[PDB]
């Protein structure tokens, strides 16, 4: 199953965290990195008195159950300092699954509202269709999220 994972950090020099995160994602068992987006410099959506984010998306093939994937992404966050934002790993999509448990809401509850999630995802999955049948390309068009700048 292909999982799509969003990466975010707004440390001053976030490349170390993001590069480290990508290496660690590749070490997850029974999993393989398929494709990684470009790295983007995005203004924070929410409070504005914080540094810009580095955002990216990665497509990860995995045989793990969605919760076992979450265990591994949480481990990576912990090991890089998560306890500005050092590193957040959000599971955006997990195959065609819709999940609503105490640990997971998939698709990510807010991703359709976040250009900094959707644009990097579009780079690596331009023909993507959500579980509800909506095309990623169409969502980006409708919301008119401004395109991103590379880091
Ligand atoms: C600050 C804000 C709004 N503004 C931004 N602006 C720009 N420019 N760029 C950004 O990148 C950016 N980022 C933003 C942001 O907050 N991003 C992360 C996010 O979405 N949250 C907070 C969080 O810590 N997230 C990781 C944890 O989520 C858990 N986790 C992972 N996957 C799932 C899932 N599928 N279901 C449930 N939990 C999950 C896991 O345990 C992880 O540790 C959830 P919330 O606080 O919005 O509810
Ligand atoms: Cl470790």
């Amino acid at each position: 199953t292909v999982a799509y994972i969003a990466i975010g950090s707004n440390l001053a020099s976030p490349l170390e965290q993001v590069n480290a995160a990508l290496k660690a994602l590749g070490d997850i068992p029974e999993s393989h990195i398929l494709t990684v987006s470009s790295f983007y410099r995005t203004p924070p959506l929410g409070p504005q008195d914080q540094p810009d984010y580095l955002n990216a998306a990665v497509a990860l093939e995995t045989s793990l159950a969605p919760e076992e994937l979450l265990n591994h992404t949480q481990r990576i966050e912990l090991q890089q300092g998560r306890v500005p934002r050092t590193l957040d790993l959000d599971i955006m999509l997990f195959g065609n699954e819709v999940i609503n448990t105490e640990r997971l809401t998939v698709p990510h509850y807010d991703m359709k509202n976040r250009g900094f999630m959707l644009w990097p995802l579009f780079e690596i999955a331009p023909e993507l269709v959500f579980p509800d049948g909506e095309m990623l390309r169409q969502i980006l068009h409708t919301r008119a999220f401004d395109k991103l700048n590379k880091w």
